[PDB]
């Protein structure tokens, strides 16, 4: 366990579910890879996820976190 | 206010701990910066809040919603 990932929802669009679930598909395949997931709560319309400080995925920019696509493209970053 | 959930991770118990999550961050979401899942080694399933444990299944059993809500509310802000 080296690396954090974060995802940051909007608290107001009722996003923690799918906030949740993304979680734990991460946290299932990238186990063995994560020191630990954390979930940030956050203004509007927000929903994205960040790789050790770095922003992988923003749903403005590419829409819905698909699990297979958000899920490879935090594996390049934990090869 | 931050707080801190570690599960077994070789006891498949990653589901409740994503459950325990949601029930925290739905009732703490205005006072929670962040709820984070740490994967843990073997039986541990312990609920933190600003760095101090508050709920500890090998000495408080399964965390019932509502019992760990209570103890988290005591340290977060208590209200009702």
């Amino acid at each position: 366990h080296t690396h954090r990932v974060q995802i940051e929802y909007c608290t107001q669009c009722r996003w923690l579910p799918r906030a949740a679930w993304l979680a734990q598909e991460l946290l299932t395949t990238f186990e063995t890879e994560l020191t630990e997931l954390a979930l940030k709560p956050g203004t509007g319309g927000v929903f994205v996820v960040r790789v050790d400080d770095e922003v992988v995925w923003d749903r403005r920019e590419q829409g819905f976190p698909e699990p297979t696509a958000v899920k490879r493209l935090v594996r390049d970053r934990v090869a």
